[PDB]
């Protein structure tokens, strides 16, 4: 281990803050500004003035003065320090390349093991933290937090077991519980909760926990004894009965669930969540009426669309397609905010229940009604490229690459056709290479990569991207892919044995089944 060796977790870093300062510039800038005082004493004046058809003269003065305009401060300080960040980036990789008695400088050793954004760092510091004030309830779970997240939980678990303080402390009792339940031992974290309570009975998040691992487990009696003692001793908190609700949604007690569930229509708070959630039980209750009912007084939210969706769901199971497309379509003019989503929606339903033509003309519409939106043309393209029809699907999609230069997907979905289908692997290259290098942890990008350099001939290339792209996420495209890539090679029974498990009794797996045949043809 060398200097060198380490500047590359402090580079890591670097870019973590970069993205987040970047990401933060960017929600700056959407955001309205903050009402503040002068607003505020503005909006009184505006109300003074109001009162009279005179102009208030001075007030348009006032409002109107150079301190007024927003400069965006928060943004600009984003900004900058995102830039700052990727100059000391720039630095630092310059500095990597140079070669040198990179060790024996301990110096600067220290100072790289001390960086507090490096996950060794990270370690080290927790440790010095726990070495000045030991048996610190917050500082154990933080360390256990980062085990957890590196990907060694039952190391979490052993430091946890440890310390003391991990059986009084609420957060890190919380964590062991739930580090306990992930290794298929969830009884061992019964009576930790129980002596939680005993230490603090107030805390409404311990006993949640209690009756989440009552549920866990069949003896669930208890756990609906534990919902009405947080309801005795806390009925006005909304998000704890919401969460109650919900909780006794996910052990299909439909009855005290729906009980909740009107409690919190009753006292007006998350009234959108709340019918969303009775159109969903009614759902499961195959009472059609109410869902629909239900699901029709949703409040446009981060619920509005589910719940559309959810009424197309139900309308085309159903059979009324007509009432179903009625309804879209007025709950469309309704709220113009999101139509495309409504168009979207309608699409989704409409290729989920089997009616390709359907959903092919009402993605006709939505681009007749917006033929500038880029999602609804990439979703012309999916749907034409279910349909055989490549010349509708190359159209659309060199549309939207060409009027947005910097789409990685759809830049990366073209580029993957031309290597599957067609012969023109010279466009294909430079394509997926832009995919790559736009977001390089795509890893359906990844696998088009291993896709045209197995094509292309470069067969070691094409294999390890492969093995990345399957090492990310399992699918069975990317498992055929890489099953093929390696048979075409050698290794055969490398090939047959990736092929065994990925293979899994998969409807999914029916485009699987032809790599095989193929491959076995020549047998």
């Amino acid at each position: 281990d060398s200097l060198y060796s380490l500047l590359v977790a402090e580079l890591a870093g670097q870019r973590n803050r970069f993205d987040i300062a970047l990401s933060n510039y960017v929600v700056q800038a959407q955001k309205t500004r903050d009402p503040g005082v002068s607003e505020r004493a503005f909006r009184i004046a505006e109300y003074l003035g109001a009162d009279q058809e005179a102009l208030d003269t001075s007030l348009l003065w006032a409002r109107s003065a150079p301190d007024n305009l927003d400069a965006q401060r928060a943004a600009a300080i984003q900004l900058a320090r995102a830039g700052r960040y990727e100059e000391s980036m720039v630095y630092m990789e310059k500095v990597l390349n140079g070669q040198g008695d990179t060790h024996f400088d301990f110096l600067a050793l220290s100072a790289a093991e001390t960086d507090p954004d490096t996950r060794a760092g990270l370690l080290q510091s927790f440790d010095h933290l726990l070495k000045k004030y030991p048996n610190n309830g917050q500082l154990l779970f933080g360390k256990a937090l980062l085990l957890q997240q590196d990907g060694r939980p039952d190391e979490a678990l052993t430091l946890l077991e440890d310390n003391s303080a991990s059986r009084h402390e609420v957060a890190p009792l919380l964590l062991r519980s739930r580090l306990l339940q992930s290794m298929k031992r969830s009884d061992e974290a019964l009576p930790l909760l129980k002596a939680g309570i005993k230490e603090h009975p107030d805390d409404k998040r311990v006993r949640l926990a209690y009756a989440r691992l009552l549920v866990e487990q069949n003896r669930l009696d208890d756990a609906k004894a534990e919902f009405a003692g947080l309801v005795q001793q806390f009925p006005d908190d909304d998000d704890l009965r919401f969460s109650l609700a919900l909780v006794c949604l996910e052990a299909q007690a439909w009855d005290e669930a729906r009980i909740y569930l009107e409690e919190l229509v009753e006292r007006d708070s998350h009234v959108d969540a709340a019918h969303f959630n009775l159109g969903r039980l009614a759902e499961e209750q195959k009472d059609t009426a109410r869902a629909l009912d239900e699901y029709a007084q949703v409040g446009p939210g981060n619920d509005f669309l589910p719940a559309q969706l959810r009424q197309t769901d139900v309308l085309l199971k159903a059979g009324r397609v007509d009432e179903a497309a009625q309804r879209l379509d007025k709950a469309r003019s309704e709220q113009p905010d999101y139509a495309i989503q409504l168009y979207l929606i309608e699409a989704e339903a409409l290729s989920n229940n089997d009616q390709q033509e359907k959903a092919w003309q009402a993605i006709q519409e939505g681009l007749k009604q917006y033929p500038e939106d880029l999602n609804l043309l990439y979703t012309r393209s999916m749907l034409a490229e279910k349909r055989n029809d490549l010349a509708q699907m190359e159209k659309d999609l060199r549309f939207v690459i060409a009027r947005e230069p910097d789409n990685a997907m759809a830049l990366n979905a073209l580029g993957y056709t031309l290597a599957d289908r067609t012969t023109r692997y010279g466009e294909a290259r430079e394509l997926i290479l832009k995919a790559h290098k736009l977001n390089p942890d795509d890893p359906a990008i990844l696998d088009s990569m291993g896709w045209i350099n197995y094509r292309q001939g470069k067969l070691a290339d094409a294999e390890r991207y492969l093995r990345q792209a399957l090492q990310r996420y399992p699918d069975h495209e990317v498992a055929a892919h890489l099953g093929e890539v390696l048979w075409a090679q050698g290794r055969q029974g490398d090939a047959r044995a990736i092929w065994r498990e990925y293979l899994d009794k998969q409807p999914d797996s029916d485009v699987l089944r032809r790599t095989i045949k193929r491959l076995t043809g020549a047998e």
